[PDB]
């Protein structure tokens, strides 16, 4: 790898993950901003969405809490109503562009419908064009699932994954952009956080090694990977601070630390169980690694609320995403306690 | 897998390699053509290609050495001057429709230029549109390359060339489609036959392992590999003895009998040299599997020169394809002595 | 591996599963041995093992219906009351000395109580020292269980048993032995013939994969799965043909054909049970490899049992002997008509 | 892992690297030792090495730069010419007895003579043995090497390694025994220190790996690596801070930070370059793991040379000890400036 790009590479990788910091994930696809939208009534509408990412991206301070804003193509090539350029709206605020590059989930035949994702196809030539459009880092969203009945997530589905996110790092990194390596396990189930633990570090320990086969520069790249947490079905009451524990007992069993961060993933958490538990593992001292959030429905569930599509509440939803931007920026330094929002 | 389409698999791959019959690649895409015609200068026009498929699809007789055709998607939709649409060209011969479903080689980052082949992203509804447009198998292929200097081909070559292939087997099976594995290994270099037989021994491991993993129902799928054979360089005159013995070795040391049969590949063999080859390749007594063609250029060398795109030679060129067609169903038989054609 | 002892081994492997012959093991241990005595009521002592061992060797035309007779290291250095050393036994009737060379199975730590088998330690020096004593081939054995509810047998099984015996086989065949490669999945619980055939499939492709790593000469090795059978507690009604079918399939599925023979163990089948499901198989028209026999209590059970250890008895329970070894010696052919016992 | 046992091993584990301490290596074996002693001239007697070993283990004031000493089988169980039972030496300074626990090198057949670390046949019980005999940590040697020619280390090598490793390092942890990891690769070879770095990194990643994948607590285990430097061969003058950098480098980009620290080895570096590289890796800022030391010549050496066997020279001996024991405890800190010694 260059050593110019590896610089490079290295440098937003640090800067995406700087003290009280987070990354602010509005990559929602058409399909599934429409599911937020439906929950406060909107229109689908272009210029919904439009509205929306200017609401976002223009909310004057919110470059204190947020390094970077992982975008969905549309928007990273869009304008607000003003002819504004979304990407510009970010710069404003001093936020690096970022764009998811999955084309999404498919199943893996000959498993009980486990995911699969599409993008590398081409995304050599799209990291190029994005680049150029001014984005600087990627994602890429894996789904795992934990079925101890069934045996989930089965070694191809773990493979697969590990492979995968491997295979699209390392284009990402050719290319000058930081990749994000998502490998989410899904809370869904009866499992234990003991079990999320065991198949969260098994997982990671699997990713890490495909990274390596593959030579991803550690040192330019990402994690995302779920915070360790109880099924949504598991009735013995866990608390935040077993998710932090635990959480970070598995990370330091398998995140080497070339890698410069880690960005948590809120999954189905509330917007304040996330800043708690995200605050509960940093509360955990120093840590050879960033723990920082890279928090979308978690950063944007009151927001959307509040603004109801109604223009006439935009800057009061605006405060509400401050709100939990400076919650989570607080988590950050162990510095969080609960009282921005519940 | 449905038993339904698993006994569809399972009997097309069956049929695909019959006594005496091969399957003649005329998948070539736009540019590989183009360089085909060049050498009887001939224009690559859509015509031109039109006429050339169509010579080779209309052969009468065609039928009785070939049980199938790789056609490209173009012709594989397209119809001959008359508006008769190629496939049905074949079924009128009796021959097997089959698609090429790869979208290219690409390169792996952060290897000596190894590549990786594109398709999956979309791969799966591609093969339902195939598979109506009377598309019965299907065809990806890979290129490893053997430097021992070097050290290739890499783990990761390897790999990443066991993985996709598997990836696309899986996802064929799954659209009533017959895939053709094909880890084509470069006999470019100065590598010994021996070399060669290690190489190619390692990779078809690695393959068939993979295969297993993602559940490619092997009784309904075929594989295409190169022989046995010396480097390009390597000035050490080796037998066509050789090449049948090693050949026949490395496979019965990876290939399990559920696999119906070994589609053999050309590569860089005269069309004489592949004939002699798969000759004496089957002459070594009865095998497990089938060890059939599946020529393209050693097929239809001879036919588009003797062609000259001037249609006042299509009988004349037909004949020729008729010659070689013939060789090679021989040479299964192990009765093929040389001489149709040098 | 020098061509000659690599010759050696090919030609002792071919031997040893020669038309219509399978082979006998005697090598109980001192500990299993006891067992098998007790229900006979017959004291452990050396005098008692030495009269058995000398009861089943010394049964005239034995020769006939067994190739090779794995014996147990004391057994292999023993001579009878009379001084007549036991390999001089075999020699007498043509059968292959062969010799267990595994020092038993343990624990794997972090897993249910899952084995791991000892051995390797010393084990090029034991080979020498056991082809001077007069010993052609070795065996190891190893153990997988199966339970769908527990995850069993979990990939730190399958990968500890694939490696073990991969190394293990690399070593005897450098020490002119050729190794019976047995990873035995037991029987045991409630599973289905399904299951097992998947579970039997998924570890024997990981063993040759392994094989394939280590550089075992497949042509001068043996296999010795278990058949594919329903769990000892599974209610299903399977049968026979279910068996021999489900069996051969994923033996086709996995075995290359280099491999000369599958020497199949009988477990916990009784000794017809045995003679038939082997029959069934074989039942099923030419296969690429062997599917003899290489039993143990499925040829000794009667023998114990109407011996009583009382010499008496010796001819009678001698004959016995010769009609469970001519049973699996048609069922060889396909030829066993239930009858030689029940 | 039992809570207990898990906590103990962690307890040990951090014991054993604390800060400004090292580990003393005096496990030679009859054979090695004699190696050593000749170059004195001294009668490998077991007198004399029971002199050595006590003239060590006295040495008034050494646990201040010696956290544990790797003891011989032999040394485990003797006493001084006056009685004293030398793990009481130990005690005495406050030094913690460990044991080498693998029974010698092998060859890897088929392998370019590469090796194989014979051990785990009883590894259990001899480690019980020894925990009683007050053996607390464990020790196992592996070696690669480096030959990019002829594509060392191989596959096959780094697997084994990786898997023998991982295998022995969870019996000692089953049996209250830390055990140091110690995948050595031999700096033979022109190799340059960039090659050392890359095939380190593989290495170590593989190793990490096996252990993951066979339960090997880390936070209760140990690693004791070569540094990356260059090849015997590499007239590249490469400087020490190339040494720290590039060690450090590969280790962040492969050691998770649960593992407590990294007892390097000096391998044929001399005596004040191993103290100079040791202090050059400590001297790259705060590291989330101890990079400590496991010398044994580096530290024996000049001792071994001024005590000549005569006792006479015994506290002349001695204060060399202390002289580069000392060294090295100022290097953990980057305090060493190159004097003790040249």
């Amino acid at each position: 790898l260059p050593a110019d790009v590896a610089e490079e590479l290295a440098t937003t990788a640090q800067k995406l993950v700087q003290a009280g910091k987070g990354i602010l994930a509005a990559d929602e696809s058409t399909q599934t901003i429409k599911k937020r939208f439906d929950n406060i009534k909107l229109e689908n509408t272009i210029e919904n969405r439009a509205s929306y990412r200017d609401l976002l991206f223009g909310t004057k301070g919110l470059g204190k809490f947020i390094s970077g804003a992982i975008l969905f193509e549309e928007t990273l090539f869009q304008k607000n109503e003003a002819g504004v350029p979304m990407v510009n709206l970010l710069h404003n605020e001093n936020i690096i562009p970022g764009i998811k590059v999955d084309k999404g989930l498919v199943n893996i035949p000959c498993t009980d419908e486990e995911k699969s994702t599409q993008g590398l196809d081409g995304l050599a030539e799209r990291c190029k064009e994005y680049y150029k459009a001014g984005a600087r880092f990627a994602k890429w969203r894996t789904v795992l699932v934990i079925d101890t009945a069934k045996g989930k997530p089965t070694d191809l589905s773990i493979h697969e994954t590990a492979w995968g996110l491997a295979r699209y790092a390392s284009i990402c990194q050719q290319n000058r952009l930081v990749p994000i390596v998502e490998p989410e396990i899904l809370a869904d189930g009866p499992h234990s956080i003991e079990v999320c633990a065991v198949v969260t570090q098994k997982v990671l320990s699997c990713v890490f090694k495909a990274l390596q086969e593959n030579g991803v520069l550690l040192e330019g790249a990402l994690l995302k990977p779920n915070m360790v947490t109880a099924g949504y079905e598991c009735t013995a009451k866990t608390t935040t601070q077993d998710v932090g524990f635990l959480t970070v007992r598995t990370l330091r069993r398998t995140v080497p630390p070339a890698l410069p961060g880690v960005v948590f993933l809120s999954g189905g958490q509330s917007e304040e169980e996330a800043s708690v538990n995200l605050n509960s593992i940093n509360a955990l001292g120093p840590h050879p690694w960033a723990l920082t959030f890279s928090y979308g429905r978690a950063l944007q569930a009151s927001v959307l609320n509040t603004w109801q599509g109604k223009k006439e509440n935009v800057a009061k939803a605006r405060e509400v995403l401050l709100q939990r931007a400076e919650a989570n920026s607080l988590a950050t330094y162990g510095k969080y306690k609960g009282g921005a929002g519940g």
